[PDB]
Parts: C-alpha cells; sequence; structure tokens
C-alpha cells in the first residue's frame, strides 16, 4: 500500500526467513501454525489450508517469499 519501502520490505523478508524454520524459502501450515499457535492464536487446519488457499494465487499449499508479501500487504489494511 502506498508503495512499501526498504524497512516494510527487509522487515517483512526477515520475517518471513523467521519463520522458515528450514530455511527453504516455503511456510507450511505447521511452520505457520507453529507461530500462529504461538501466538496465542489457535486456527482449525481446514482454515489453514484455506487461509493459505486465499493467497496460494499459484497453487502450491505453501508461502514464497511475494506470496508473502501480498498475505501481509492485505493484512496491513488497518487503515
Ligand atoms: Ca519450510
Ligand atoms: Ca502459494
Amino acid at each position: 500500500a502506498d508503495q512499501l519501502t526498504d524497512e516494510q520490505i527487509s522487515e517483512f523478508k526477515e520475517a518471513f526467513s523467521l519463520f522458515d524454520k528450514d530455511g527453504d524459502g516455503c511456510i507450511t501450515t505447521k511452520e505457520l501454525g507453529t507461530v500462529m499457535r504461538s501466538l496465542g492464536q489457535n486456527p482449525t487446519e481446514a482454515e489453514l489450508q484455506d487461509m493459505i488457499n486465499e493467497v496460494d494465487a499459484d497453487g502450491n499449499g505453501t508461502i514464497d517469499f511475494p506470496e508473502f508479501l501480498n498475505l501481509m500487504a492485505r493484512k496491513m489494511k488497518d487503515t
């Protein structure tokens, strides 16, 4: 939104690699769940898949980095 900056990018990137326990460049529902779980959040399994599927514009069931920018870009909706 309003053109992303370096800080919002680098911070996003660090956040994403950070979520990648294996640093394989992919976030699975388990890793995402580890985080959501640890974040006082408790999504249902179907929900995580569905949540991923909304961003899975590609259809892989996992999150890459740009897919993660979309996810966080929409999330940052907080106007
Ligand atoms: Ca992974
Ligand atoms: Ca995807």
